[PDB]
């Protein structure tokens, strides 16, 4: 051990440390500076950036031996605090740079390091800096972060007053549609929002820290578990196995389709009989610290009989394949799509037909914050779980029978969280921590490291797809055929539903009167499927939007014009036979056309012998809602102090549940003149907030936004005074009148898609968009650079433009990853950010352009649709279409790795 006297955030610190200790651990654990965020722990993400003697370093890979006596360290806490914000922090808030906020302290500290060395950076200087220092963001697409740095720099340089970094209430007084900052932004930019790992450090000494004993093979029969050595190791309390589980030890898929061949009870909480995928949790070590738990978990011996594993859908789907879940076929679900007339005769007589085989793979969510959760037994005797769940009510019912609790004896709460992008539509750690809390009676905390986040949370499910179009010479689509095989890994939750998305979205965007198709779901031993932003559309629409360009090519038609010819117009129906609710695609295409033409001209002019530029188009469509008559509930409450609390379970991945609540309520409450700062939101809690439903399917703004709107309208009525005006809280209480008022809303016009035909009206609101990608391909290496992305977006009406711009930029960036670099195919190689192709700032162009072409929705609150998943529906199709434009190469199977492109170029 050594004494080091240094200065941290301007304060002399008398430090006692191990010279080998990591600075991240010292700062977080010994000094309580939890504003230093730790994600990857491998120097790849920049979340733990601190300034050490004028240099920006990653604390997670900086040992204390590298910190000299007299050193100066600055963390986010030293940059600024609430009510004492640094210009960088103010700028972050104003520009909406904090979505989940997990990367915000690291970017801001890093940016201070930049500005301290280069006071007047160009935008490229800022990008170069964040690339060098590995500052990674999965939410924002980087552009808002650069905007914030530039604005802060201008203030620090005296070019504009610092007061310009403070939001100014718009001239029309409308918060709805504005850039009003989100309520949680100040906490995020000051490092004072506690995420699950932060909370773990601030839990009492009585807390047990868990480590998972995980399968190191993909498929096995389990014969036994020996915990003897582990029990003798430092700090170990106990080891938990399936024997300690008080319920069914199975998670239920809950809404398993009737024609699913499996009962939906296939997923264990702690594996008992079998390993179904690499990483499966077989036991939990409980110890005094994460480090001690992990060390002991390594010593738990599992006796396995390894079985042949099926590591892809086609492998598991073979007729003679062995059943992974004995008694259920590996292909456990099929969904037909049967619209209009038989397609065979139509293809036979059509002027033109095209077909393609496409593949979209096992995209990893890669939030900067790895999964984390904790649980404890309350004094009320209930089991409380706090996690990254984005569907707290959903998860309560998925896990209660398995852990052995009645629904009222378990409470799920959503912690502030550093992104999920859908992986948290699935239970991950909730049942594990519940079982451990129940078994020990003690608080328990479980933090995954980044390899566990990659290997042992769910993934986008790969689809193998074949799609065909028949059309007239003039480009009019006549018919479509489709086939898709969904590799869902071993756990069935929502796999059938995902497969149905193929019937809804393959070919979406166009009038196609005749469709015959079939989707199939297959269990495999690769990672289980969890929702990933777009949930079936990125697969479906990659196939159909690439196929549209192939059809255009075969017709000798421009691919934007082919889309214009076919795009939804009044009288048309979508693939499930439903009339679209608005018709904005022709408008969007017309507005994009001259930009597309100019982009083509630029690509021709600026191409060189080795660097070929191209421009690609695609359409995206997705529903806002869960299928059928989805519904939500909110409570609007007038508090004693005149503030209003809007109670919902709108789960915040980081997308902006807070501002969605405040902005929607503010608009609804305008007749009573309620200032936005007087409107409070509630964090999701199954015991104390209404069942607003999960934040999946880009549904909350529509469903919960409507519920909030209704609740507020109902509160206005409750407050209305005879003769005009409004009662105060005191007046209402004196009259014994209610002050907490419920609102409900249902998408009553929706119907579930039919099990035989796939036809129905599954969503009452959809999101519509048109993408344009501009790329350069180095034809010597096959490397593609995306130089620009444009999204024409119809969101109906914006609740908040900082929120929606950010959603779109974030989605476009994930599209670039999906197109060019991302996968989770190799269990070890893809278990790091860099290994799996995470897009760092230089991979995302500074030119991310949005054009809102909003057509108010009949059923949306104030006309709004959702936004969340729109920008990931098909940006990767536009990108691949752009590579084709540039070079003549079509990549059918994502991602377009450089060697893959190069092989195609040279074929
Ligand atoms: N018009 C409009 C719309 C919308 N908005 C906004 O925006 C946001 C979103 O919304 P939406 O669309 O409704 O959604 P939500 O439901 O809330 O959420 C969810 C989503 O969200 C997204 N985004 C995001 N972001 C972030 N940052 N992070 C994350 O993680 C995430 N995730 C993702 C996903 S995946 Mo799934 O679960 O797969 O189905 S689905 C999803 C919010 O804040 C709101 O309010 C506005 O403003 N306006
Ligand atoms: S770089 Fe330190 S936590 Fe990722
Ligand atoms: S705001 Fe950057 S990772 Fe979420
Ligand atoms: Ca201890
Ligand atoms: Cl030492
Ligand atoms: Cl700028
Ligand atoms: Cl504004
Ligand atoms: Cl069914
Ligand atoms: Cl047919
Ligand atoms: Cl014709
Ligand atoms: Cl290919
Ligand atoms: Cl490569
Ligand atoms: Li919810
Ligand atoms: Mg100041
Ligand atoms: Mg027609
Ligand atoms: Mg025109
Ligand atoms: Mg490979
Ligand atoms: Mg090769």
């Amino acid at each position: 051990m050594i004494q080091k006297v240094i200065t941290v955030n301007g304060i002399e610190q008398n430090l006692f440390v191990d010279a080998e200790a990591l600075l991240s651990d010292v700062l977080r654990q010994q000094l309580g500076l939890t504003g230093v965020k730790v994600g990857c722990e491998q120097g790849q993400c920049g979340a733990c950036s601190v300034i050490l003697d004028g240099k920006v370093v990653r604390a997670c890979v900086t040992k204390m031996k590298r910190v000299a006596d007299g050193a100066q360290i600055t963390t986010i806490e030293g940059v600024g605090q609430p009510e004492n914000l640094h210009p960088l922090q103010k700028a972050w808030v104003l520009h909406g740079g904090a979505q989940c906020g997990f990367c915000s302290p690291g970017f801001i500290v890093s940016a201070k390091g930049l500005l301290d060395t280069n006071a007047d950076p160009s935008r490229e200087d800022v990008r170069d800096w964040f690339q060098k220092h590995r500052n990674a963001c999965r939410c924002t697409g980087y552009k808002p972060l650069v905007d914030a740095v530039m604005d802060a720099a201008a203030v620090i340089n005296g070019k504009k007053p610092e007061t310009d970094l403070e939001f100014k209430m718009p001239a029309d007084g409308r918060i709805w549609g504005s850039k009003y900052p989100r309520p949680t932004a100040v906490a995020k930019v000051t490092g004072t929002l506690d995420y699950g790992a932060d909370l773990g450090l601030k839990m009492p000494a009585g807390t047990l820290h868990l480590a998972m004993v995980q399968a190191k093979v993909s498929h096995a029969n389990i014969k036994g578990i020996d915990t003897s050595e582990a029990l003798t190791m430092p700090g170990v309390h106990s080891v938990i196995t399936h024997k300690d589980v008080k319920g069914k030890n199975r998670i239920t898929g809950l809404i398993t389709f009737p024609t699913n061949k499996g009962d939906g009870w296939d997923r264990p909480i702690l594996c008992d009989e079998k390993v179904f995928q690499y990483g499966d949790c077989i036991a939990l070590v409980c110890a005094d610290s994460e480090a001690n738990a992990r060390a002991a978990a390594e010593k738990v011996k599992v006796d396995l009989e390894e079985l042949p594993a099926y590591m892809s859908g086609p492998a598991a789907a073979a007729e003679d394949a062995i059943e992974i879940h004995p008694g259920t076929p590996n292909v456990y679900f099929e969904q037909p799509i049967v619209k209009g007339e038989d397609t065979g005769p139509i293809f036979a007589s059509a002027d033109v037909t095209v077909e393609g085989d496409f593949y979209v793979g096992r995209q990893p969510h890669m939030p900067i914050e790895p999964d984390v959760a904790f649980a404890y037994m309350g004094d009320d005797g209930k089991c409380y779980i706090h996690s990254k769940s984005i569907g707290v009510h959903l998860h309560l019912y998925m896990i209660a029978p398995g852990v052995g609790l009645e629904p009222d004896q378990l409470v799920l709460v959503a912690n502030p969280m550093g992104g999920t992008f859908g992986y948290k539509f699935s239970p991950t750690s909730e049942a594990l921590v519940a079982v451990a809390a129940m078994a020990t009676g003690r608080p328990v905390h479980l933090r995954y490291n980044y390899q566990q986040q990659q290997q042992y949370t769910g993934k986008r499910s790969p689809w193998e797809m074949n799609v065909k179009f028949a059309a007239k010479k003039d480009g009019t689509l006549l018919a479509m055929e489709s086939d898709w095989l969904v590799d869902h890994g071993p756990y069935s939750e929502f796999g059938d539903l995902l497969t149905l998305r193929g019937a809804q979205f393959i070919g979406a965007g166009y009038n196609i009167p005749n469709i015959r198709g079939l989707g199939r779901t297959v269990a495999t031993n690769h990672v289980w499927g969890s929702a990933f932003r777009g949930y079936g559309a990125p697969q479906s629409m990659f196939a159909s939007e690439c196929l549209m360009d192939m059809l255009a090519e075969k017709l000798g038609m421009d691919p934007l014009e082919l889309r214009y010819k076919n795009a939804y117009r009044p009288g048309d129906t979508n693939p499930t036979g439903q009339e679209p609710e608005v018709f904005s695609l022709p408008d969007m295409i017309d507005q994009l056309r001259p930009k597309y033409q100019a982009a083509l001209e630029k690509a021709q002019k600026e191409s060189t012998a080795t660097h070929k530029k191209g421009v690609g188009i695609s359409i995206g469509v997705y529903g806002s809602g869960l299928d059928g008559p989805d519904a939500s509930e909110a409570w609007a409450e007038l508090n004693a102090d005149g503030t209003i609390t809007v109670h919902t379970a709108w789960e915040d991945h980081g997308q902006g549940a807070d501002i969605g609540c405040v902005g929607t309520a503010h608009e609804a409450l305008r007749p009573m003149g309620v200032a936005p700062e007087k409107i409070k939101f509630t964090w999701p809690n199954t015991a104390t907030t209404p069942n607003s439903g999960p934040s999946g399917g880009s549904r909350q703004q529509v469903m919960t936004g409507n519920a909030i709107r209704v609740a507020c309208e109902n509160l206005l009525k409750a407050c209305e005074k005879p003769g005009g005006g409004y009662y105060t809280y005191d007046e209402l209480k004196a009259a014994d009148k209610p002050t907490k008022i419920t609102g409900n809303w249902t998408a009553s016009g929706a119907t579930h898609c039919d099990a035989v035909t796939g036809l129905g009206k599954p969503f009452v609101v959809y999101m519509y968009g048109v993408f344009m990608a501009e790329v350069t391909v180095d034809v010597a290496t096959g490397q593609t650079t995306v130089d620009g992305m444009t999204l024409m977006a119809d969101l109906g009406s914006l609740c908040n433009q900082l929120a929606t711009d950010g959603q779109i930029y974030g989605g476009l960036a994930q599209g670039i990853g999906l197109a060019l670099s991302e996968d989770f195919e190799d269990i070890k190689k893809h278990a790091t950010l860099v290994g799996a192709g995470f897009p760092f700032i230089k991979q995302i162009p500074d030119k991310l352009d949005i054009v809102y072409v909003n057509h108010p929705r009949p059923d949306g609150p104030f006309g709004a649709s959702g936004v969340g998943e729109l920008p990931l529906t098909s940006p990767h199709a536009a990108i691949i279409n752009a590579i084709k434009s540039a070079t003549g190469v079509r990549i059918y199977r994502l991602p377009a790795y450089p060697e893959k492109v190069l092989e195609a170029l040279k074929a």
